[PDB]
């Protein structure tokens, strides 16, 4: 069968594990070692065994016999040392942590050293594609690459489609589509062509899910991608190394940013901008294993928020805004344009705020525009992954000004502790205590507990529209980015 699909951004710069994993629909032509389970256990395509020492400091991986790529070629121990080896060396990002080394035994057999016990390494061998050690080229790769996934790349016409046909020397299972093409249009053209029956999956915004589309079906995707606000905590009157402002001096005080999480209504959010598709978020990590579980509150409370204002100092003027030592609880909110969700939640937020007697701003721009004001106010972002190191991003000293990661400034020395102890762990289920330590510890935190440096707001579903006669499955909980819907591929389905 063929489908046609238009379900996210443009991929640019290639198809190879080595540059770059980044865009997420590698799910679609590439495989890595390990598959993350819903128990966020992991499983395997290409292994039999994976086994870690008491240590944490080695890996033994055993793979299956009789592997091989979409051109036919054998897939074996050469071609997964080659995989990690060059690309810890490529430097080209690609985060391989404590990573030494990858030595060949046998045909069957890798054995993986690492620096110190990483507790992230194993998400590390559950993203980095498997390559071909004969066969990769830089150079030829990018454009016409070779792979384990369940698809291999046939077409590609850059800013029309992409066209993949279904990988006979798959190791996993197959499913009701031989052939895929994926057109690149925007939400609302991907709309239109999904009301005339162009295609037969497209992606839509949360807010368009309502009403009912001929011939297809809705499809609500569980999801750990959120949308949250980063304060900056830290006063004004420092720039970076480019010359951008840094810090807020009404954000700075931790009793506006409390104040601002106990008024704003979550659950008001998502039924009455995500449709009823988020669930209330009051952390990063909201509904994973290393969320603290005591780092909910009970929002949407006005008095609540006006005590803790009344509490810090902050008392109406004659204006009727909060003023503090002279200084108006005056914010503007920065977010990025071309999203409307996140303009709607940024008005929602600026109507919600308001009765509390915080003027909210509202300034939208391109990314580009962003990165300049993203220190000094109040920004909109979304994130969230299956992987732990998103709190480490948030939260850790060394990632303050770091590409979008920290712009907040956020740093406690305490949380740092708990992070390196997270990282320091030998297996990611001794690290998961440390994790939820970073929202509250008992004397310190990030959390709203602690230092307050989010106002987390939303753990959003993903919504599709399908024809009624596909059925997409199951897979893990999507994460933000875009192809997300990928991870449950082998599942898809024809019904009729
Ligand atoms: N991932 C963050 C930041 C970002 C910048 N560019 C792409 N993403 C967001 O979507 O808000
Ligand atoms: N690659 C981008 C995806 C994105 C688009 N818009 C926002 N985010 C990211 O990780 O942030
Ligand atoms: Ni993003």
């Amino acid at each position: 069968h063929t489908l046609q699909l238009a379900i996210g951004d443009e991929p640019t710069e290639g198809f190879d594990p080595m540059l770059g994993w980044s865009h997420g629909s590698y799910l679609l032509l590439h495989s890595p070692l390990l598959k993350q389970n819903e128990d966020f256990s992991w499983d395997s395509l290409l292994l039999s065994q994976y086994q870690p020492s008491d240590d944490g400091k080695t890996w033994l991986l055993t793979l299956k016999p009789d592997l091989k790529f979409s051109d036919g070629s054998p897939l074996t121990a050469k071609d997964v040392a080659f995989t990690y080896n060059n690309a810890a060396a490529s430097g080209g990002k690609v985060d391989m942590g404590n990573f030494l080394s990858a030595e060949v035994i046998d045909p069957l057999n890798v054995r993986i050293h690492l620096k110190a016990p990483q507790s992230t390494f194993v998400n590390v061998l559950g993203s980095l594609g498997i390559v071909s050690a004969d066969k990769y080229n830089a150079k030829t790769y990018a454009q016409k690459p070779i792979g384990a996934g369940p698809y291999r790349l046939v077409s590609f016409q850059p800013g029309q489609q992409m066209i993949v046909e279904a990988n006979p020397y798959y190791a996993g299972n197959k499913n009701d589509f031989d052939k895929l093409i994926f057109v690149f249009l925007d939400e609302d053209s991907a709309f239109a062509a999904a009301q005339s029956g162009q295609l037969g999956v497209v992606r839509i915004p949360p807010s368009m899910a309502v009403g009912s589309v001929n011939n297809m079906k809705l499809w609500v995707r569980p999801s750990v991608e959120n949308r949250g606000i980063v304060f900056p905590t830290t006063p004004a009157g420092k720039k970076d190394a480019h010359g951008y402002p840094i810090g807020n001096d009404v954000t700075a005080d931790v009793a506006i940013r409390r104040a601002i999480n106990y008024a704003i209504n979550r659950q008001l959010l998502a039924d009455q901008i995500m449709e009823g598709h988020a669930i209330p978020a009051y952390t990063g990590v909201q509904g994973l294993p290393w969320n603290n579980p005591d780092s909910a509150i009970k929002d949407g409370d006005i008095d609540k928020a006006k005590q803790i204002l009344e509490q810090a100092g902050w008392q109406l003027n004659s204006q009727g805004t909060r003023e503090k030592n002279g200084l108006p609880a005056k914010i503007t909110l920065w977010y990025t344009s071309g999203d409307t969700t996140r303009r709607d939640l940024a008005q929602a937020l600026r109507s919600m705020l308001k009765p509390i007697g915080i003027d909210v701003d509202l300034k939208s721009g391109s990314w580009e525009t962003v990165e300049r004001n993203m220190h000094a106010n109040p920004t909109l972002f979304g994130w969230g992954s299956l992987d732990p190191m998103e709190l480490y991003h948030h939260y850790s000293s060394n990632a303050a000004g770091v590409e979008y990661y920290n712009p907040g400034y956020y740093k406690n020395p305490m949380v740092d502790k708990h992070l390196q102890q997270a990282l320091d762990a030998p297996t990611w289920q001794q690290a998961v205590p440390f994790w939820q330590q970073v929202d509250w510890d008992g004397t310190t935190g990030a959390g709203i507990r602690g230092d307050a440096a989010w106002a987390w707001l939303l753990n959003i579903q993903h919504t599709y529209l399908a024809n009624n006669c596909v059925d997409l499955g199951k897979g893990t909980p999507e994460i933000h980015g875009s192809w997300s819907l990928l991870n449950s591929i082998d599942s898809w389905k024809w019904t009729c």
